[PDB]
C-alpha cells in the first residue's frame, strides 16, 4: 500500500539545474532516501546515451516502481528525474498520490553556465524547448530558484520540504 | 563503455550489518554516487517480505539484472560509486560482476552475537543463505563491523581508498 504518512519528493528541471547535488545534500540533512533517477536508464538507453518519449517511458515506470519501494520504508525520499514533460510527471504519480516536485527553477543563462563549468549548448537549448513548467493544474508542484549558490537552493529546497 | 579508472563497490552482508547507514555516509563523505539496492526490488519481491517469507533465487534474479544494470550506469559518470546489495550467494556476487570488473565488494563482516545485539528468525535464516566469499572472490574487501559506525565508515573509506 501507499503510505500517505511517508512522502516522495522527485526533484525535476532540465540537465544543468544541479538536481543531483542538491538532492544528495539534502538527503543528507534529512536522513531521507534519496536515488539519482538517472541511474535507472534501461541498459539500452545507457548503449545510446534529445531522446524520445518511447526512450523515457520504460525509465519512468522504472522510477514510478522506485518510488513505490522507497516509500515504504522512508518518511522521505527524493528521486532525481527531470521530468520535462507533463505527462512524463503524470507517469510517476500513478499510485503514487503521496509524491510531489520540487521544480529547479532557472533562466537559461543560469544552466548554460553550469553546464560549461562541469568536469552541449544545443541540447540545454532543446532542454528548454522540451520543458513544460508546471502549471497551476498541478498542484503538487513547488518551486526552488536555483540562481543562488547551493547552500541556499538546499535550504531552499528543505523549507519546501518541511512547510507541510 | 566501462572506465576503469572509475570503481563500484557493492556493500553487502546480512540485513543489521548497517549496510545503508554506512554507505550513506561514505558516499556523503567521499562525494561518491549512492544507490540503496532494496529500491529497485519488483514489488513480487516487497510483497514477499510483507508477510515475512525467505526470498527465492528467482525471486533475486531481474533484481540483481537491475542492480547490475545499475552500476553500469554510475560508473559511467562517477569516479566512486556505493550500492547496498546482501549479495549473500556467491551466484548472486557474479551476477552483479557481469560486465562490471570495476565493480568489487565491501563485505560488513560481523557474527551472529553483534548483528543480534546490533538489531529475530530472519538474522538466523540470513546466515544460513549467506555464503562468505572466500578465496576465489578477490574483490572482496572486508570491514569488521564490531566497532561503531564512526570507525565502520572509517574503515570502509580507507578500503576504498587503498585502491
Ligand atoms: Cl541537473
Ligand atoms: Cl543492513
Amino acid at each position: 500500500t501507499t503510505n500517505h504518512d511517508h512522502h516522495i519528493y522527485v526533484l525535476m528541471g532540465v540537465s544543468g539545474s544541479g538536481k543531483s547535488a542538491v538532492a544528495s545534500e539534502v538527503a543528507h540533512q534529512l536522513h531521507a532516501a534519496f536515488l539519482d533517477g538517472d541511474f535507472l536508464h534501461p541498459r539500452r538507453n545507457i548503449e545510446k546515451m534529445p531522446l524520445n518519449d518511447d526512450d523515457r517511458k520504460p525509465w519512468l515506470q522504472a522510477l514510478n516502481d522506485a518510488a513505490f519501494a522507497m516509500q515504504r520504508t522512508n518518511k522521505v525520499s527524493l528521486i532525481v528525474c527531470s521530468a520535462l514533460k507533463k505527462h512524463y510527471r503524470d507517469l510517476l504519480r500513478e499510485g503514487n498520490p503521496n509524491l510531489s516536485f520540487i521544480y529547479l527553477k532557472g533562466d537559461f543563462d543560469v544552466i548554460e553556465s553550469r553546464l560549461k563549468a562541469r568536469k552541449k549548448t544545443q541540447m540545454l537549448v532543446t532542454q528548454f524547448e522540451t520543458l513544460q513548467e508546471p502549471g497551476a493544474d498541478e498542484t503538487d508542484v513547488l518551486v526552488v530558484d536555483i540562481d543562488q549558490p547551493l547552500e541556499g537552493v538546499v535550504a531552499s529546497t528543505i523549507e519546501v520540504i518541511k512547510k507541510g
